[PDB]
């Protein structure tokens, strides 16, 4: 009947006016028929069956039952069966290996129940069966990694919407958890109803993409006002619905621990009984299912969305004791900082001096300003309109706000997501989970395909790589395929003499590629070039090599360039004048100097070391990138051969002028060496390769590889490293670290494809190339 919630609590729709509403998400409408609490939020006599209501006559006022007829009227305690049946509670039972879904007859597929925790730090597993049984058989029988990394900010909003839609934040808008649009000249926060307007949600959300392909979500979303045991029960109920009406996913949402996080800090004494209070709502789930005969056929994520880490009020820079004008700007505060100008109509605001006054003031100073599109590739927080120009990394465990003005809290987070407090968790139970499986740790923004793959559904393209996380299931309807080859390369032979060429240069004179070449997925026209000590694939477009590859032995000698050939730049007699570089460019640049893909310090012998000062192997550096490119190449590659038994390199450069985190058309390049179509790199990248095993060398390796990479700004000045007045000893491997790579991130700032030949099966190379070495 309209007008009421009788015989309608919790339905599986939203009335419209006339009518009032009676689903689960009523309440954040102000919507709610008159009756929905007193019929469907129930609470006397509260959540569990005592030994006293077994065999009781049925009273509709409980909250739940414990009555003969409770399971024929779907309305049982979780623990029914426990107390008053003889029945073990789930968490006592034996892990027990689930070969195939054990469903009811017409359960298409199983269902997937997400169970997400906010604040949950990864470090909180290590507590264990003591405070949290529960979860920890859920750990311990399921499929689990060590950590789970969240999106950056961590912080909840952006990441809860990451796992809904498999995209970084600057793609589906939620790039804070308080953004300023200037199109819609609107504030969305965290308390408000600004946020609850769906024009602020981009890409397409599990549940949208489950209606779209007539797989069944039901009212995704609860009211956070509702109890977590009313939430447990109304899921449960729903489980027993008749199939054209019954969801196939469910999700649940736990503020614990976060909540308490905040106040006591990740470690606090008093975050036990909320991590206990946690494991009880764990426990009437899979109680629940039990009783229902469920526990062998739904899936369960057990999920968090960011840690904690621990935060206090005297620990805050403040802008005031750097900026000469703090009222002219409006910042976005806390374990982030983002700053924008405060009115509409300043022509004076000028980001590049608040940038300026913003570095290297302080010593150890705890924060680093960016413009955004100098953040590193890895945090992909750029390409987004409600994103401010201006950025402050903040250093984990402190603050930043505007003045003092702006202690109530013990922790925070939001900061960097390869800060380890800032990891949370993954769990996977059910039947198309591995049993008793460790994974190693990954993304957040691999779940969506997860999900998807779990449900039967096609993902929405979205910044997972799907394939990549096939090993933790039992059985996949996803096999992923390698990208076909878009341009083949061409192989020059020798076609000129040295006399053919006036490029203004003067001189005074597979081992190399063990995964196979990587593949150009863009339409372009390249050459391979083969030498004694390196391969390259040279594009005739950018006068470059899109990467140069060369495997370093432990035992390889670096050499010094003599003198006399320290500005030896060759031609290369397979390479047309017209398709190559000069050297009148780079004297013409009074600001830019030139570098090399493979060292000549590196070259096996004087005579090959010819091949290196190839006007084919020479990309352009400014001065101050080739302190650090020449550190890298002279010293650190040598030290890496040391350390992992050989090496492979691949380094390249990459183009991303409207840092889209994509390889630029050639439209899009803003730089060029003064006078020349040489165009400047955005960043220069390298993949560094060996084996996990490093008692086999790189290059004689039968088993799994070992993978890091980076992608490091080209910058014209080193003020992004406040030590870069020292030695490169003291920063340059700082700075690299910083601007670490999933080899993936370099795939599509690169239109590349690498590992494409290595005898791996490719979804354990999919895994590689979203490795990220965080170096911690
Ligand atoms: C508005 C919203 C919230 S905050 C929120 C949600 C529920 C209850 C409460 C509460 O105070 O009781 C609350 F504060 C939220 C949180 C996590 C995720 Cl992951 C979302 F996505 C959220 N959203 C959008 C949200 O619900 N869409 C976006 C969209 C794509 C357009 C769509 C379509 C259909 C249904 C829903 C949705
Ligand atoms: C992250 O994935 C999204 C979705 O595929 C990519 O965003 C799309 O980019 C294309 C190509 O420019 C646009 O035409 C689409 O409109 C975009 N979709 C969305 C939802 O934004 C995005 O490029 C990916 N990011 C990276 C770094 O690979
Ligand atoms: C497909 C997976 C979907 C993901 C789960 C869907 C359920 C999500 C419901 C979330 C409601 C959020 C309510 C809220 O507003 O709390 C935020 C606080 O914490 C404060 O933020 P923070 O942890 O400091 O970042
Ligand atoms: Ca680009
Ligand atoms: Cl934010
Ligand atoms: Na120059
Ligand atoms: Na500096
Ligand atoms: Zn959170
Ligand atoms: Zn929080």
């Amino acid at each position: 009947i309209s007008g009421s919630c009788k015989g309608r609590c919790f339905e599986l729709q939203e009335a419209g006016p006339p009518d009032c509403r009676c689903d689960n998400l009523c309440k954040s409408y102000t919507s709610c028929c008159h009756d929905f609490d007193e019929l469907c939020l129930k609470t006397a006599r509260g959540w569990e069956c005592t030994k006293d209501r077994c065999g009781e006559v049925r009273n509709e006022e409980n909250a739940c039952h414990c009555s003969e007829d409770c399971l024929a009227r779907g309305d049982c305690c979780t623990n029914y069966q426990v107390v008053c049946k003889g029945e073990s509670h789930w968490v006592d039972d034996d892990c027990e290996e689930i070969k195939a879904a054990e469903c009811p007859a017409g359960f298409v597929r199983p269902p997937l129940i997400i169970f997400s925790v906010d604040g949950f730090r990864a470090s909180y597993m290590k507590k264990g069966s003591k405070v949290m049984p529960n979860i920890e058989k859920l750990r311990s029988c399921g499929t689990h990694s060590p950590y789970m990394r969240p999106v950056y900010p961590t912080k909840t909003f952006p990441n809860l919407y990451t796992l809904a839609t498999g995209l970084y934040p600057e793609s589906h808008g939620i790039v804070g958890n308080s953004m300023y649009d200037p199109v819609f000249d609107a504030t969305f926060h965290l308390r408000g109803r600004e946020k609850f307007n769906h024009r602020w949600w981009g890409g397409q959300p599990l549940w949208i993409t489950a209606t779209k392909q007539g797989v069944k979500a039901g009212t995704f979303f609860w009211s956070v006002v509702i109890p977590h045991e009313r939430r447990i029960l109304t899921i449960l109920q729903w489980l027993t619905l008749p199939d054209h009406e019954r969801p196939s996913v469910y999700a649940f949402y736990s503020e614990q621990p976060d909540f308490s996080g905040h106040k006591y800090g990740p470690f606090g004494p008093e975050m036990t009984n909320p991590l206990r209070e946690i494991d009880k709502i764990v426990g009437q789930l899979m109680d629940g299912l039990k009783q229902l005969k469920l526990h062998r056929c739904v899936n369960v994520i057990f999920v968090g969305d960011h840690g904690m880490e621990d935060v206090t009020c005297d620990r805050t820079e403040f802008l005031s004791n750097y900026l000469t004008n703090v009222d002219d700007i409006t910042l976005v505060p806390g374990t982030l900082g983002r700053i924008r100008s405060k009115f509409s109509n300043n022509a004076k605001y000028d980001p590049k001096a608040i940038i300026a006054a913003l570095t290297c003031k302080k010593p150890d100073q705890h924060f680093k300003p960016y413009l955004k599109q100098h953040l590193p590739k890895r945090l992909h927080y750029a390409n987004n309109r409600r994103i401010e120009d201006i950025h402050l990394l903040v250093e984990r465990r402190w603050h930043v706000a505007r003045k003092p003005l702006d202690c109530f809290f013990q922790g925070d987070h939001g900061f960097d997501n390869k800060v380890n407090s800032m990891q949370t968790v993954f769990v996977g139970y059910g039947p198309t989970f591995k049993y008793k499986t460790k994974v190693p740790p990954f993304e957040n923004i691999e779940l969506y395909n997860v999900m998807c793959d779990l449900l039967g559904l096609k993902p929405a393209p979205n910044n997972g790589t799907h394939g990549s996380l096939n090993h933790l299931l039992r059985t996949n309807t996803f096999r992923p395929t390698m990208p076909e080859e878009v341009t083949r390369p061409n192989y020059p032979g020798i076609m000129y003499l040295q006399s053919d060429f006036d490029l203004g240069c003067t001189c005074d004179d597979e081992r190399h590629l063990l995964y196979g070449r990587p593949a150009v997925l863009y339409r372009t026209r390249y050459d391979i070039l083969y030498h004694t000590d390196f391969e390259s694939g040279y594009s005739e477009i950018f006068l470059m090599p899109l990467w140069t590859s060369y495997t370093v032995s432990k035992q390889a000698e670096v050499s010094s360039v003599p003198d006399h050939l320290t500005s030896c730049v060759r031609p290369d007699v397979r390479v047309s004048p017209s398709f190559s570089q000069n050297c009148l460019a780079y004297k013409n640049d009074k600001q830019m100097s030139y570098g090399f893909l493979f060292p000549p310090y590196l070259s096996s012998s004087p005579e090959a070391k010819y091949d290196a000062f190839l006007v084919t192997n020479m990309v352009p550096m400014y001065p101050a990138f080739k302190r650090v490119w020449n550190y890298f190449q002279r010293v650190l590659v040598k030290k890496y051969a040391s350390e992992r038994n050989g090496v492979n390199v691949i380094s390249g450069p990459i183009f991303d002028y409207d840092y889209d985190g994509l390889h630029d058309t050639e439209d899009k390049i803003k730089q060029y060496v003064e006078g020349s179509s040489i165009p400047v790199p955005t960043h220069y990248y390298s993949i560094i390769t060996s084996c996990l095993d490093f008692t086999q060398p790189a290059d004689k390796c039968d088993g799994p590889l070992s993978v890091s990479s980076f992608i490091l700004p080209h910058r014209p000045d080193n003020e992004e490293s406040c030590n870069s007045s020292e030695d490169e000893s003291k920063w340059v491997e700082e700075l690299m670290k910083m601007h670490t790579a999933r080899v993936r991130d370099i795939e599509h700032l690169t239109s590349l494809d690498f590992f494409r030949k290595t005898s791996r099966s490719y979804p354990e190379i999919l895994t590689l190339k979203t490795y990220l070495h965080t170096y911690e």
